[PDB]
């Protein structure tokens, strides 16, 4: 048993001596600025590790997903896994609205103009490393490329490709073995990664209790804790399993629980991407889940799913609005909740989307940014329970989706 | 018949249906800068999805065609294909010369160095997206790389690649192969976006008639606009018919008319390397020219092609240098044509080149570039004829490429 | 004989007439900066070439040649290429200390962790061309990414992925065979680049006996070049020979004069990695050695061999220091030593790696940059004579490499 799971139990106890370190140096030590960067490099260095592999696995997993499904099928199934997740978002987006509003713990245009014009970059090889972005300017429009890699425009291309090589038969069968092995070798390279995640790991949480200096800011943002905590509660234990319960009619407790490694690695390292081959394993193995819905659901709930960001970016938006003494009416609201809710989209694979994704949210709805560092401090830990409420969201949705698609399953399988 | 063919029915009604709006807007209307530029927002996306395609589409569609050939017969039919264009391209420039010099409407080195630089880049994957150019200073020369495909270098190494794998026999057939499929695809997913196209460009037009203010800028620029028709029109009608009824004794007009489709998609989408499928389809079924030569011909001239550009952008060079009084000798205006028509290269590929183009010719010349915007109002309708005269040059080349290789493609079938 | 070896005789005479050009043009002719620019193009364009080649060959060769050997038999082999390179380069470190001691011509923290930082980059399209730099600011630390290829993470992700892949089996075989295709490819347009060699080397030698005005510089950088060109000659014929022998029961002149011509080009042409074919040929034809061996050890020691960086960029770096009359002590000495080495890696693949390399050392140790331009004048001899160096240590390497693998490779044959 041990040697079997060596890696779990080895992660947990990093992160208790991570924690215990990060303790104890606080307490017992005074280092300078400096230092304490220079404490954290093996974090740095497991973050580096953990990007690095993002775009190869996305783009071959999410490519062999579409074109191992048949071209008269897929149409169906697609539109099963998008009203699910338009159904979640709006659940989510609803009651975080309703929580921050009841608990109160204090040009949108051209932002939401930008998504459609990153779902259509201007080149490829360009996307893989920069975004577009467009500002007002005396009024006129001037665009602009900056850093940051746009995983919208790749999704969007990676979807049409899967579904064009689908389909012409014997002529594109070269192209999908070679995106198979592709995926198959990106999965085998995560799997290396895995074993120094843990030491990696220990050094990040011990460098995180670090930072902190005041202890001020916990008094502060106790409410603003509290509202993100008691949403993501609310979404995991009860919308979710009655949404389940709904369309499948069995336990979706054990469901849950035949995920458990899934979701204490999505936990342990802060990344949905990175989680994907634990994600298949105990889909597949534990819950009987059928391969070929599970390997195309999980890569875009991977990278698509937004019940997470408009239940913790959403509701630090309002919550830095409240602060201002902002006086905002019931549509404005509602303008901010969408507006920091649609403007990101691929947090969920980041391993830490909040640090970079804050500053995006604030710059889009216009918004002091002088604030950001208040909420950095708590981000380390509503971003990993995040990251343990998308995976469990994602898990579901595979299931429903394998569920509702029961005669297609069957005739596809006749055909071969 | 209707719904054989509704794309191009549907986009001429698009046509029609975005110049009566654009019309009726500019008259009953008072729209702002800003309202000005929301209102063409399709016809941008439209655009991006249409530069999204190029690098792909040509990349693997010229070593396809370049590895098809055998080895030992593709020589006589690359020099040919070359002698064609540059026969094509003087006689241009000497046409253009002579209307700008009797109609008057009104350093290079470096420019004629950086062309060979971008021919051989020092990245490959850099040149996917930018350009090198170089600038004297204190003399100097300082070089730097700006945005900007570098579709020459990508050319050139395409070229080598092809006739490269070509000759390793089975050793590079998993390259073919790859590269074939990779083809089929790209060309497909052109095929995709060629159903959205006519919405986009319906609100492109309807937003091309609206952004004009004074309408003087068509008092002054009538004769410009009849200088550029005038020689597109001599180029169309009288020079390319002569050349091919010279080399082909068959009839010119049948041989255009069969190439109809195709014209009238290069004259609306402004593109040629994204009208690549109709003209193969044109070619190969409606006047029975060999597949060998097309696909191996038509890329080339798709990209390198400058009959149009010598008739267009170097008669606007002339012109603006006629405006500002400049006195200039029979020598400097040989000197600007050259300049202007070498600089331009890609243009042909471009959606709208003439935008990014006219100021890079411009700063090569060493003119005042705050003139730009005077030209720009008619580059619409200019460039979208300067497209139509392209592709029917390109088709005119496939034929007389494939009438004077006879023997060679009876050689390369005995071999098979 | 002249048929068969015309490039190399070629190239002699080009580098002949060079220096009798340079020199001819030099005494008897006065030509300002902007024509002395101009008259070394084709060498400009011949670099430019050059670099264009470097990035597919070296990913190509290194992922074939991992992915070519046993996963049972692979961790021998690179740990003994691994200590073999250790200590040539430890023993290069102390000759040049001690040569550089008794010969006297005249924040490292970060900079260290920069290595490992590009070891692991964030982005595998970023790193083709462009490195990552951090520098301290107040202190903190502030990172950016600059223009430059990061050849170290390429060399670290082939070496993984070409694992991964050699172990899937036949699920990874079409893997294998692309990037053999690749590679044989690469190798074929390197053969083409050479025929255009010799004319651009020609005027290269022509103009770098140009750029020379007052010639002083000869007199005060007499005792830096002797202390380079000790070191590199006691180097190259002492201490690996004797290591050859020590392991290796062989004459070792012998074996260097079969790989004169792979030690002739690289003398020539000044780039390791580029000389890759010369190499392979000569090692396997000539020597007999192994070709599993030869294909895994030479890239490796093509892009990662730094006996010739300690010899020479250490040597300069310590001779600036002696310039401005600092007190060095012994651990400071070393402190330069030691940084100047592990700051350059990808020295020997780079056609001229001393005019980035000198700049980037200088501002990694915190010394005066503006003294660069004194030891910029010898750089194309001191540089042509170190990449002759190099290329020696790797066949040297690969020849002990193969001896020693003796059961490994009769291991490696039974299976197949
Ligand atoms: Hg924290
Ligand atoms: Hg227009
Ligand atoms: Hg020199
Ligand atoms: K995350
Ligand atoms: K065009
Ligand atoms: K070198």
């Amino acid at each position: 048993f041990l040697k079997n799971n060596w890696v779990l139990l080895s992660t947990v106890a990093a992160v208790v001596l991570g924690i215990t370190t990060g303790v104890l140096v606080r307490e017992h030590s005074n280092l300078s600025t400096l230092e304490k960067f220079y404490f954290a490099f093996p974090g740095e260095i497991l973050m580096r590790m953990l990007k690095l592999i993002i775009l190869p696995l996305i783009i071959s997993s999410m490519i062999t997903g579409v074109a191992a499904l048949d071209s008269n099928v897929s149409g169906k199934i697609g539109l099963r896994a998008v009203v699910y997740y338009f159904a979640t978002t709006l659940i989510a987006v609803i009651l975080g609205i309703v929580l921050v509003v009841s608990i109160k713990p204090g040009s949108t245009v051209d932002a939401m103009l930008d998504l459609i014009r990153n779902m259509f970059p201007e080149n490829l090889v360009q996307a893989a490393f920069q975004q577009y972005k467009t500002k007002r300017e005396e009024y006129k429009i001037v665009g602009m490329y900056s850093d940051g890699i746009n995983v919208l425009g790749l999704i969007v291309f990676a979807l049409v490709f899967g579904l064009v090589i689908g389909k012409m038969g014997e002529k594109g069968q070269i192209l999908v073995d070679f995106f198979n092995a592709l995926s198959d070798a990106t999965m085998k390279i995560v799997q290396i990664i895995m074993w120094y995640m843990p030491l990696g790991i220990l050094f990040l949480i011990a460098g995180c209790i670090i930072e902190v200096e005041d202890w001020e800011i916990f008094r502060k943002l106790g409410l603003y804790m509290a509202t993100v905590l008691t949403g993501l509660a609310i979404h995991s234990i009860v919308i979710l399993p009655l949404i389940y319960f709904i369309v499948v009619r069995k336990n979706p407790f054990r469901f849950a629980m035949g995920m458990a490694q899934a979701l204490l690695t999505a936990l342990m390292i802060s990344s949905s991407s990175a989680t994907l081959p634990v994600t298949f394993r105990c889909a597949e193995e534990n819950n009987q889940v059928d391969k070929r819905i599970t390997r195309f659901v999980l890569p875009v709930g991977a990278t698509i799913n937004m019940d997470g960001t408009a239940l913790y970016e959403a509701v630090a938006a309002v919550f830095i609005a409240q602060l201002n003494d902002l006086d905002l009416g019931i549509g404005q609201i509602i303008t901010i909740s969408i507006t920091a809710t649609s403007a990101s989209i691929g947090a969920a694979g980041v391993p830490q989307a909040g640090l970079v994704t804050m500053v995006i949210v604030l710059s889009a709805v216009g918004l002091p940014a002088e604030d950001v560092t208040l909420i950095i401090a708590v981000d380390c830990l509503l971003d990993r329970f995040r990251t343990m409420v998308n995976v469990l969201g994602d898990a579901f949705g595979t299931g429903i989706v394998e569920k509702l698609s029961k005669k297609e399953l069957e005739q596809m399988d006749v055909s071969s």
